[PDB]
C-alpha cells in the first residue's frame, strides 16, 4: 500500500496485458497453422511454442499472485 | 477493503494456482507424450489441449488484473 510499490504494480499489470495480448496472437496463429496435412516436424515446433506462452503466462501469474498478497496484507 | 472481497479474491486465488499447477502437470505429460513418436491427428490433439490450457491461464490473469485494479482503489 506504498506508493512505489504500487507504481511497480500498476507497471507490471500493463506489461501483463500487453503479455497477453501477444499470446493470443500468438496462439491464433498457431491455430491456423495448426489444422492442415502438415508435417510431424512442424507439429512439433507448434508444441514447443505453446510450451513457451504457457510457461510465460504462468511467470505472469505468479507475480500477479505475489502483488494481490503484498496488497492484501496491507491490511 | 472488507473481508468478503479479500475471501473472493483469495478463493480466486487458491482455485488460480491449483489450476496452473494442473497445467503444469498436464504441459509435461504432453511433453512427454510428444517426444514418444505419435502421429499427427496425436499430435494435433496435444496441441487441443495445449490450447485449452493457454485460454484458462489467459482468464485467470484477467481475473487477477481485476483484483489487483479492486485493491489498489481501496487505500
Amino acid at each position: 500500500t506504498s506508493d512505489y510499490i504500487i507504481e511497480q504494480i500498476q507497471r507490471d499489470q500493463e506489461e501483463a496485458r500487453k503479455k497477453v495480448e501477444e499470446a493470443e496472437e500468438r496462439l491464433e496463429r498457431v491455430k491456423e497453422a495448426s489444422k492442415r496435412g502438415v508435417s510431424s516436424d512442424q507439429l512439433l515446433d507448434l508444441i514447443r511454442e505453446l510450451a513457451e506462452i504457457i510457461e510465460e503466462l504462468i511467470r505472469i501469474i505468479r507475480r500477479s499472485n505475489e502483488a494481490i498478497k503484498e496488497l492484501i496484507k496491507n491490511q
